[PDB]
């Protein structure tokens, strides 16, 4: 029985992050980063920073592109979490 | 090395982090809510889902500030450069 229901539990928890990683792969494609870009093209001008730094950042620097494209991942995937917690309430 | 030569850089620095520092209240949180509420409802995310991210995830919300912050420091850094020109 003990080892029946580690099992059950295994298959749920399995089940629950295929559902959760599928849902964040949705959400995924709901935010491209040029969303991003216009966020800063839109905020960040009246601070101090040209269209070119921020055209800098998001069209040439590679790796702000990747610590971009990374957040989005781990935003998503945490929001993903939350929407499954609220199917299961 | 020059002493004018190291108080440019030393300056330039400074000046670097104070515009990161301005840029970081450009972009408050609450921005890239209403970016995931205009965006995310179609794609299977609730109003709900997204407020208890932003408002009640704790790690969430401070990955979220980290982030934000490499992303003023990074368009500081390329904004000096082209004060360069």
């Amino acid at each position: 029985r003990l080892e029946a229901q580690s099992w059950a539990r295994h298959y749920q928890q399995l089940a629950r992050e295929e559902k959760e990683a599928e849902l964040a792969d949705d959400m995924e494609k709901g935010i491209p980063q040029h969303l991003f870009e216009s966020l800063c093209i839109d905020h960040l001008q009246r601070h101090g920073a040209s269209k070119k730094s921020i055209t800098r950042a998001f069209d040439d620097d590679v790796e702000f592109q990747e610590r971009m494209a990374e957040h989005i991942r781990y935003m998503v995937e945490t929001i993903a979490h939350h929407q499954v917690d609220i199917d299961s309430e």
